[PDB]
């Protein structure tokens, strides 16, 4: 069983593995292709695409994989997967398409991950990045694999990225890198929080700028002492901070004692929105976006689809998706904001994979602002169990009859909201198809 000595292996076969087959196949490169299921989702696509490329499907097979310098690896697949230890410990190395975009980049990196608000952070940094006539190219876990970015005129990598992905990134060497905020999420991965919080440090790995969140202390990185260091927080900033400066109950995004803009001329709202904004300007500023350029920006942005998105008023009552919601911190924010602005309670759907969380924390919110909670998915009943008799809990199969019961439960005033606190994927294909399954069946409501 010879190989080149070049020889490399793509380990799962989703999008991520097919970006690398292309950047491995566009460099005449040997490799091959593994997955551990059968009918991995892009084996039609390799077979019709790369006939002549070796694929092998099913239990991993050690002996193969430790003839490779270089397992690229599926952030989806856990690295403690058998093959892979055995394979890690006979000194293959374990890298992956964001590991390997690092090695071969040749602009500054802006890296961004953290348990929510990274894909909004990284959206809003690219279009800054748009406004300030910069060649920009944005992707990572957002969407458009990393590799797919490269070409050598782009002038700025937006990234957006997640905890899997760092775990196989060696030194990312970002020029600006940011965990956005830390809460439990993933605990189906890892073992607890320091693992967790372990793994999203790795963004920091040769970074040579930093944003931290004054808010949060599991972003703040050792490195914070040792290069430039960039903050945001809604209190008032001091030194190369970026916060809230406040006049006559007024509120001013602001760095240092700059006033940058009235947080009345963003078109986002509430605070978790505008630490947003001030985490993309730190961002944008470490980079060299200029301030006029970021703020037409931030005046512009109107926010991502499934973010608390208003679908439709019918009777009274507001329905909104919030299905980019998969773990509770997000669902909290959202509770808290949606149930602060309106002139009503709630009736919040939610449910799914839930990811081994603690749902403790929905406790207290649902008690405060909601009618009724409509509960689906695999883990309705441990979400039930945390919220115990706090509101009346109607438990669903589907998510066409959680929208139909929602209806009813809700009266004029009131707001429909779909914030799950679970990943979509024991019903769904991703959250986006959830959103908009959730969106058509409240547009069918007569
Ligand atoms: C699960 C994950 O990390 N997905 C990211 C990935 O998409 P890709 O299609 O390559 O997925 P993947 O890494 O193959 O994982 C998908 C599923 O396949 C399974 N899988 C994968 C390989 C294999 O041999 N066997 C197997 O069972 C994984 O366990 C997982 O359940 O690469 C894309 C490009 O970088 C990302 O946009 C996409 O992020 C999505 C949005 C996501 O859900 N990310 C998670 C991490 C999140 O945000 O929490
Ligand atoms: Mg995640």
């Amino acid at each position: 069983h010879h190989h080149h000595h070049m020889f490399r292996i793509v380990v799962g076969l989703g999008k991520s593995g097919m970006s690398l087959v292309r950047y491995l196949a566009r460099r005449g490169l040997p490799f091959a292709v593994v997955d551990t299921r059968e009918n991995p989702p892009e084996l039609a696509t390799l077979r019709a695409q790369y006939p002549q490329v070796e694929v092998r499907c099913g239990e991993l097979d050690a002996e193969f994989l430790c003839s490779a310098r270089e397992l690229y690896v599926s952030p989806g697949l856990s690295l403690r997967t058998p093959a892979l230890v055995q394979a890690a410990a006979k000194g293959v190395r374990i890298s992956g398409d964001i590991d390997l975009f690092a090695r071969e980049a040749k602009a500054p990196i802006v890296a961004i991950t953290g348990s929510n608000a990274k894909s909004t952070v990284t959206t809003l940094v690219g279009e800054m990045a748009v406004a300030a006539d910069k060649r920009v190219a944005v992707g990572g876990n957002l969407g458009t694999p990393a590799l797919d970015l490269l070409a050598d005129d782009i002038e700025l990598y937006v990234l957006e990225l997640s905890s899997f992905q760092l775990e196989t990134c060696d030194r990312l060497n970002a020029e600006v890198a940011t965990v956005l905020n830390v809460s439990e999420d993933h605990m189906d991965r890892y073992d607890g929080m320091a693992d967790y919080h372990l793994a999203k440090h790795r963004i920091f790995r040769g970074a040579r700028q930093v944003v931290v969140n004054r808010a949060d202390a599991l972003t703040r990185p050792l490195i914070a002492d040792t290069v430039p260091c960039w903050s945001f927080g809604l209190n008032k900033p001091d030194f190369k901070a970026f916060g809230l400066i406040e006049e006559d109950g007024q509120k001013w995004l602001a760095f240092q004692f700059d006033k940058l803009l009235p947080v009345g001329e963003l078109k986002i709202r509430g605070a978790h929105n505008y630490s947003n904004a001030l985490a993309a300007l730190a961002l944008g500023h470490a980079v060299g976006l200029p301030f006029d350029a970021m703020l037409g920006a931030l005046k512009a942005f109107s926010g991502l689809a499934h973010r608390c998105q208003w679908v439709r008023e019918r009777q009274g009552v507001s329905y909104y998706d919030d299905s980019k919601a998969t773990n509770v911190g997000a669902a909290l924010a959202a509770i808290e904001g949606l149930g602060a602005d309106i002139d009503g309670k709630l009736v919040l759907l939610a449910g799914g994979d839930g990811k081994g969380a603690d749902f403790h924390d929905l406790r207290e919110p649902v008690a405060r602002f909601c009618r009724a909670v409509v509960l689906l998915g695999r883990d309705a009943g441990l979400i039930a169990q945390a919220l115990g008799n706090a509101v009346p809990l109607v438990r669903v199969a589907t998510l066409d009859e959680a929208v139909r019961q929602a209806a009813e439960l809700a009266r004029e005033g009131d707001a429909v909201l779909l914030s799950p606190a679970c990943a979509s994927l024991d019903m769904f294909k991703n959250f986006e198809e959830r959103g908009r399954l959730f969106a058509k069946a409240v547009e069918e409501l007569a």
